[PDB]
């Protein structure tokens, strides 16, 4: 491998020690993690390599720092005048008649952004708008210089510049303040706040991929129903979090097998933390009476407003009944 | 009245609309006919420092004078290969319809030289495939490692993107134009002594010209024999199904069957050429010669070339009463 790929596996590492093991981020972590996921290129080639996260900090490790990691300490502004685009359909293509469009300041952390979600309606549009930012930033500049990104980058700006800042739902983070934190089910804890940072997770190759959804699986099995009852609420989040993650990764019939949903345990978790998850294929509810349900807008059951039907394996007897039709 | 920009775009909408009929020579007289339903309010002194490209850039030309046609190809531009645009759809977080994907190229280069990296989950972990849109001549090699280390520093280094090698790279190397005359027809340029088509943006958002697009492209259909179908250029049929889906896009599945294009003899010679899945702003609907109208189902008891169908049906109530509310 390479560097590139050697960093990526020593956080993998530590990811994945944390499924079971809470551990706070400090050196002697990535001392331990290095034992398995060894770092062999040269220190000089770790310096061209610009990271964030965690991957930043095991890259300062590397290099020799001795502090532990300090929540708030990726904090940065961006810069104002480098943006980046996201975009969920566009008014050429709307996906089910919504369009959506985030634009942010580049490098930003926490990421300060304008997302604006919008919708064709008879017999006009309907606009959303969220300033996602950080408490103390200057909420009405930010909020006029993104608008005007908006508009240079909008197919369709005339439903954009009538959104007002009255209209605006803002989201304020604020900055850690130097907490040590506690990394768990690939979540930062920092000592003393209630609130969790989720960290990305990795696990793009094949033996961390296997394992990541092997540890999920582990970790609530060796837990019983009176354990989840007992969890707060921010372990629960962070629980959450590895949960969607992996399920992601599955199709309907990988994610049924996968067969974590049929633990006596996740039962409590599905109570906790809901019942609808996106797999790869699409969006499953767990549901506790009626098993495994797949959405469907011609479903004849409905999970909280969403119509669903019962999912099923496939099988060579019924695939066989099909009508293939001529094209 | 409107801003020079919004005069703009109602002009290029008029002039999409004007090609859905016949095809229309891109030239000054396309322009002045559209002025007239569509006049231009503003002053020709605001037009000249707004900041346009494509048609709406020539529309603007001619608006200050210009007699010659739209050339193809005299919109190129080399870019700025120290400026970089960054934009992407899904995250490994929230994937979209199973997949991300990120696009990086150079500032005002046109064709866009560009690398876009899409990536999806399956066993074993992330598998990637990479796009590299560029132009014939380009050093690709150098292109590719360059964006690729754009990608590598904007997704925080995943080991997924440091494996793609450029044997892995698909090449799409777009030609420049050269000074070709080009016909605007079906929202698409025809650059004569060309085979290809460059579709446009259809625009027409509001109100009129959504409703005006879904009529005129049924006339043009009606306007059409079977027999006028089946002599039509590979080309042509591009451009229909350009417009084609845009429309459908705009319907649910109920006003897409009472829009009713899908029962006209010449359109189901075109569904004969261009397929017949056509996704809606509901679903997806199959028009199917055979069986009627079909809409997507998982439970289908019918597959049309793997999508599964049932037979479409007006909403009722009478099914509705019986959707089985859950427990939480
Ligand atoms: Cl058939």
């Amino acid at each position: 491998p390479t560097a590139v790929q050697e960093l990526n596996r020593i956080c993998d590492g530590m990811i994945l020690s944390s499924i079971l093991r809470p551990q706070m981020v400090e050196p002697s972590l990535i001392g331990d993690v290095l034992k398995t996921e060894p770092f062999t290129s040269s220190l000089e080639v770790l310096k061209d390599i610009k990271v964030s996260g965690l991957m930043r900090y095991i890259k300062q490790v590397l290099l020799g720092r001795k502090s532990y990691y300090k929540f708030g300490e990726e904090h940065a502004d961006g810069d104002q005048n480098l943006f980046d685009y996201q975009f969920t359909g566009t008014p050429e293509e709307p996906i089910k008649g919504y369009w959506t469009t985030t634009i942010s300041y580049r490098d930003s952390k926490p990421k300060i952004s304008l997302t604006i979600r919008q919708e064709f309606v008879e017999g006009g549009v309907e606009s959303q708008a969220v300033l996602a930012t950080v408490v103390g930033r200057p909420h009405l500049q930010d909020f006029l210089l993104l608008k005007r990104k908006h508009l240079e980058y909008s197919d369709y700006p005339e439903s954009i510049d009538l959104i007002e800042f009255g209209d605006v739902k803002v989201i304020e983070k604020t900055v850690g303040h130097g907490q040590p934190v506690v990394l768990y089910m690939a979540s930062l804890f920092p000592i003393g706040l209630t609130k969790i940072a989720e960290q990305g997770i990795g696990c793009h190759n094949e033996k961390n991929d296997a394992t990541l959804k092997s540890l999920l699986k582990t970790a609530i099995l060796n837990m019983t129903p009176d354990d989840v009852s007992l969890l707060p609420r921010s372990k629960l989040d962070a629980i959450d979090h590895v949960v969607r993650n992996v399920y992601l990764r599955f199709n309907n019939s990988s994610a049924v097998s996968y067969g974590l949903h049929k633990l006596q345990s996740f039962e409590k978790i599905l109570q906790l933390n809901g019942r609808i998850y996106e797999t790869k294929e699409s969006t499953l509810v767990f549901h506790h009476k009626k098993g495994v349900l797949v959405e469907d807008l011609k479903g004849l059951m409905s999970y909280k407003t969403l119509r669903v039907s019962e999912w099923r394996e496939k099988q060579e007897p019924e695939e066989a009944r099909v009508e293939v039709l001529e094209e």
